[PDB]
């Protein structure tokens, strides 16, 4: 007989898992147990800080809710209005010395003249075959080129694409992207580049809201924190290294057994695989492919340069620097960097130059975080990746030779994104419905290896879902079905159901 | 306070009801109630007898079920392999003297060369169009003549479905059809017709198992069996006269008060309204539009006829019979009419003639049963339809002019078939919702209006999603996206779901 | 037996007959003779002089010759390379304060931005209807808006055609228009608005020469003048005032009679009809349309304005003029008006007042010449048309309103222009067999009555190939295919033939 | 000086060289004369006859005329109403054990049904691409396939051009099939499938005439017997060896020198070149292509069998057999071989067995005409091509094993067929323009290398536009726009024009 014993066994405590794990703690029907490896609860949404005091979250994180009951759990976790910051979702396109508002293609006005005649005869292009077109594009390099024309292509979708994703983009499905129709607004592109106007897709009402303190992680403690305390195993006491999927018994690392009746694991799915060394399940989960994330950060001295501003996220499609995007975590919370009575010495200057002093100066301080991917088709020299970077910000104009680092942080993520490759979907159905047959419900960014549904509110929502299935039979929408999930206001389902009220009462 | 406190009320225990109350019934969590102004539980899916012993639906019901819960539900009320007889659809057109296969549109193949010509040719047309098309269609009309040609459109799809909905192809919308009307592939119609082939396998119902006693009415008083009987009211002490939606409070006809905390109303919707004493209410459900439904049944001597041999249900598109639909109803069970050696004399000869005699005389026994619609649109004569039907018979080669008929059936069915007008979603969404703020569910093929989602598992599903959604935050699936449900397998929500399994141990 | 008899007889000496007299001449074979009610031959392709010495052609009358023959006969008229001034074309349409290089809708490029939207807009939509089009324009209109957009046809091709058909657009075929009408490349006409660059090189008279003396007319009376004039009788000796076909007999006013084998006939068939007296052939002629052309020169004292520089012909879509075009005539040839020592007293001001003096001062001259149509559909008027003109000229900053005028020229020309109309090619095709039946060769502007070959080389050259048909047997290629000698060099007749060479030896 | 003088030399006496004689005869100013190095005229359309006396054309020899002036003349040559027989224009495709009539592809219900659900579905393919097609096609392959889709394609236009053409469809060019776009009638080849119906293009309407007597070459001795004898040079006396066009004189076989002014050569322009020592032209001629034609024919014991019948051309596509086409000769006049009376000994029996007697026995007769091609790209064994072709007759079910043959006739045409290859056009371009700068008018099948105007009515003509050009200026229609004479009638024309009627008068 095992050590412990519960119906529900949640292995890790990400979003998925704690979504599992709040689900059940409602439901309160079931016992149930959720475990980590990690002291600390929220995975890939956790939040690292510097020695000098620079918070980095393990890239650009910002949040978009489709689900009440998402909004329920961060509402209950941070409640009072100064636990959030709110700003509106501004974001650009580096591109050949330029600010490109996103959209791309509705600001190609500020590229010379020669480029926009290249873009738009590219998209009228785009536009006569979308009007005869008769199949749906099957990879996302040509679901690119239906939407924007080899022109705008070229500039921004192509490079950028395979800098984020780390593998072509002609070796990628394009399904993930959703069923709405690749064909260009031909009409709206041509007028903006007529009036010479730019228009970001931001405004009053395109917003997110950012958590006052401890970066993204933040949420996921407060979240974790709601959950009765005895029925968690965070840390080394956590940490899951067998799973008998027959006996349907896991062991952890310090020898403790948990027998379960049905098992939810928000674990990698190919180290699930390795978990319950089932050969079978080990060679189908290498067929997955992933990109590895390096998460740069670097803190500079002085007030926010006016050439910044009230950027939030940045693209970079060009080869003049290394990483794909970056964000200005600084304008996300003031305490994601000391404040400006903090002394810190200056490093070093963005050139690679030495400082003319070490004395300590005050601030006040901003501060820049850059994601660079790897694969195999896409190596990462781990040596040189920080230069490397600091180097792209002068390149990119983000940072002048003399501006003053005063703080850098660089760490490496293993699993960073799973890739929506043409091979995914025939290699995840043979996988999770065999995890399926053996009671084990693995989800998760990669869990169940979708990134389409790989944000914050779809893994926490998964782990609910299946929660869901378990108790009540309901149907795991978010699962099976991204594009429905993504394109409805998903209301009905809340932190406080008719069950829970009748019950009291 | 009132007489009975439930937090969940359902009215009606047609299949919709009888949903909500088993779906209630299993979680059993909050107290709850049904109630029906008729004894017998069912509703439209009923079953009347004649005085002489011939049993008929409302129409012809055949079961073809989207979801593993109602097939639960199903073999629990009636669990013996002799509860049921399977049988194959055999389905067929009447066209031009023949018996075309059903679907009509993928069978061009059988009908006069000259006939084949013209039904190509406009698939041809429509092919050519459909090739550029990058618009919906609009219109039921528009939607038939796309995908099948004016000479389909005319030959079959346009008159028939006048007869059937009693309002014109162009009044109608056609966001509906997906798993009713077969688009026809050119290739394969032309295939066909090469060939001197047939296709008759299109869609749900090419198998189905029909009961073999008390008609489809016997399934849903075995189901209401079931029930726990003191949380049941049926009959006169059970129908609903009044709905305070304010004070949240119905009143029965014998005067007994009923509190509850949600109400779930299967009852036709602008009946609901009538009892609310919403003035605004009455207004918007009066826009909606409805067809009434006759059933005739007729019971004639002699075994079963080689020209009629296996058929089950049978189309009419023609003028020589007022009938939309033919059922073999014989054929469904043998229990349906008398056996052989019960004695009946023969009422009429079936060209309308007074027999010969007027002596009892044996079996064996088959039996048809007949629809025929009626709207504003389409008018009928009350008084002459049952021998305007026989007429029919006779003129479609059903029945011989001497043919013995021993038993004759009349019934109208007010509410009928709930038409998908072009103005139905409109009027739908200010009323569901404008109700569900008062916290009701008005659910099912009247309760809730649509056709596309209107069928017997489809019904019960909707009072089973009610429930789900009331108690566990679930999305009412069916209710919202009928696309959604009667494209897949809806194998999640059990009978028995973790929640019961858990809470047993 | 009648006063004279030839084998081929010639009605009319404008440039249609001098084609058919030229032809004649040549080949030396079959007697001829040409009459003309006129004294001086040359018809719409004539020159009035005011008494103040100002030139005026029947219009802006700009040559673009498709045919070397034509080439031939012009050079044998006028040989001296002083005998002609060559001018580039410099052609533009007023819009909205600008002059809009023609063609207009290859220059949106030089509208407002908001213009510019509304145009390209207009062109996609035409573009994506036009990938898919599997059918032809079949009035003016409708070929306006499928190639152009709605745009550019509401800002310019429906006012402008209108104005100068004096018809709408629906009530035109568009059979006609291939070297009329450019069509804008939606690439061509984007990349110059992208660019701001200007496309002013579209069509056939981008270079043109132009007589030195005596306006257009000059040319006509020259080609008469090289033919024998006893074969002539032009003036009222000359004008044909009855036709009979039935015996082939001419009346002339002063009587006589002239008997013919073949009878070209080049006034307007409507006339020849009258003059026939058959009245079947009135009837049809009647069916055909035609708009009157009011011709007015202004003649102004001054150097050639600024704003006025090297600009021909200019077109006027908007309502703040009568005029469809105007022509800057003095630009043309210095002879078209008066030497600069010339003393002439100015006759009124551009701004309607009298002027202080009647001192008749010096020049140097210009000179604008306008067109006005009228139809029974667009009344023009006669008594206010020349100051209606003038305060035109204001309104479009071409005069200052302290410009001085120093001569004034108005005609109405009753047939102006023969009305491509969606009736006329029924009409024609029932007229010209008839009368070709009778031979009777009826060819010219109104003779046949065809616009796209309608100027002076094609006119010419159907007098010319209808000779060459009675005589050699030829394909009547300009009446019977303009397409077909519109978009070919045609040099392969030529003024001397092998014919001629081999005889002189 | 040279031996002759004339205005206009014409080498050949060919059709083309005929038409142009006539033409010269008929206008009758300029001197001229006519050579042929054979002293019977008509060139590849003459007739040979065997010594047992059955006439072969130079292959299938239907006469279609498209201009009067051609029927003018052969009316003058051959005026009886019994020069001339009458027939209609019917013709079959050998294909797959059947006799299918022209139009293959109206006719495809002779075929398997399993064929035809291949080729219908293949059209179906065809017409949906035609439907939004945007270009034309560049090959005769693509135009084929664009025509009849690919099931079609395969079965008879496809493996049947490439045995006419001897080269691969995909390497000829398509603008000579005309100005019609490459679409199926969908419709009409459905229709008759669906009927079961066949229909060949042929009936009262559908004619040609063919001569009494002397076959094909009859009407060319006949036409040429017009021609002044003095003015005519046939024989070894008017074989051309040498042109020097630089001097303008042409030296004949025997040593003649002519002198012309204009020349008109319609022999084979890649000997005119040779003849020309022009090495320019030589290496530019040489890149020409062309087939060779090989004759077969086959004179048969026995009046005509009934599955011959009114059979006049035949196609065969498939590999049993070495021709292209066959002639049932013997159906174009009663004279292309021996009156039943005639005695003659069988040669050999279909299957190539000795007869069991070499006595000469009675007719009647009938007579097989084939044609085999020979290219580069398809040898022909000349030694054992007339046995191929008997045991062709026999495959193809045209011949019985036991049928006695009496007459056999082979001979070998090398320019056969002028080839419309891709390079063609490139070719001539340069070819024709430089020979015309020298006043060579190089005119006729091989002469200007042409096929879609390679036919005895444009043969012809070229030769009387290529003189109308020399002496009247006239386009050379025929020559330039096969698209134009080919899709009009061509009236214009006589052999008695105005010219003649006057001057005689
Ligand atoms: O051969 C056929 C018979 C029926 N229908 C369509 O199928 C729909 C549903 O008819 P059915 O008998 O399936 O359903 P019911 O009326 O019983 O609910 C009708 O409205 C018809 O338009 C069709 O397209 N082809």
């Amino acid at each position: 007989h095992p050590d412990i014993s519960v119906d529900v066994l949640v292995i890790g405590a990400g979003p998925t898992g704690l979504g599992a794990a709040k689900r059940l703690n409602q439901i309160d029907g079931p016992s149930w147990m959720i475990v980590d490896s990690n002291e600390t609860p929220g995975g890939l949404a956790s939040t690292d800080v510097t020695p000098e005091g620079f918070l980095y979250d393990v890239g650009g994180h910002v949040i978009a809710s489709h689900y009440k009951y998402f909004d329920d759990c961060l509402d209950e976790a941070l409640p009072k209005e100064d636990d959030w910051y709110t700003h509106q979702r501004i974001s650009y396109v580096r591109c050949q010395g330029q600010w490109v508002p996103y959209p791309f293609q509705n600001n190609i006005s500020m590229l010379p003249k020669e480029e926009q005649v290249k873009c738009i005869d590219g998209m009228i292009d785009a536009a006569l075959e979308a009007r005869v077109a008769n199949t749906k594009p099957k990879t996302f390099d040509e679901w690119i080129v239906r939407m924007m024309g080899t022109g705008i292509a070229d500039l921004f979708m192509r490079p950028y694409n395979f800098k984020v994703w780390a593998v072509p983009t002609t070796k990628m499905q394009c399904a993930w992207l959703g069923e709405r129709v690749a064909a260009p607004n031909l009409k709206a592109v041509t007028t903006n580049v007529i009036l010479g106007k730019t228009a970001g897709n931001w405004g009053p009402n395109a917003t997110f809201r950012f958590p006052a303190r401890g970066g993204t992680g933040g949420i996921w403690i407060a979240v974790a924190n709601t959950l009765p305390k005895e029925k968690t195993r965070f840390g080394e006491k956590g940490k899951v290294t067998k799973v008998n999927a027959n006996n349907k018994t896991v062991t952890l690392q310090d020898g403790t057994t948990i027998g379960y009746k049905k098992l939810v694991s928000t674990m990698a799915v190919d180290f699930l695989a390795e978990a319950m060394n089932d050969q079978e399940l080990v060679g189908l989960t290498k067929q997955l492919f992933y990109s590895s994330t390096h998460v740069i950060g670097v803190g500079v001295r002085g007030s926010r340069p006016e050439r910044i501003g009230d950027k939030c996220w940045l693209y970079f499609p060009e080869d003049n620097c290394p990483f794909y995007r970056a964000t200005i975590f600084s304008n996300y919370s003031p305490y994601n960097q000391p404040e400006a009575s903090a002394a810190l010495p200056t490093m070093q200057l963005a050139d690679g130059s030495r400082p003319q002093s070490t004395e300590a100066k005050e601030g006040p301080y901003w501060s820049i975080m850059l994601e660079v991917s790897e694969s195999s088709m896409k190596p990462v020299n781990q040596e040189t990746i920080l230069a490397d970077c600091i180097q792209g910000l002068v390149n990119t104009e983000m940072l002048k030779p003399t501006d003053e680092i005063v703080s850098t942080y660089h760490r490496r993520f293993d699993h960073g994104y799973p890739t929506p490759t043409l091979e995914r979907e025939g290699t995840l159905t043979q996988i999770l419905p065999k995890l399926q047959d053996k009671d084990i419900w693995s989800r998760g960014r990669f869990g169940s290896w979708r990134y389409e549904v790989g944000n914050q509110d779809h893994s926490f929502m998964l782990g609910v879902e299946a929660v869901d299935n378990i108790v009540n039979g309901a149907v795991e929408l978010t699962l099976n079905y991204p594009d429905f999930v993504n394109g409805r206001q998903n209301t009905e389902r809340r932190l406080v159901d008719g069950a829970q009220v009748f019950a009291k009462s």
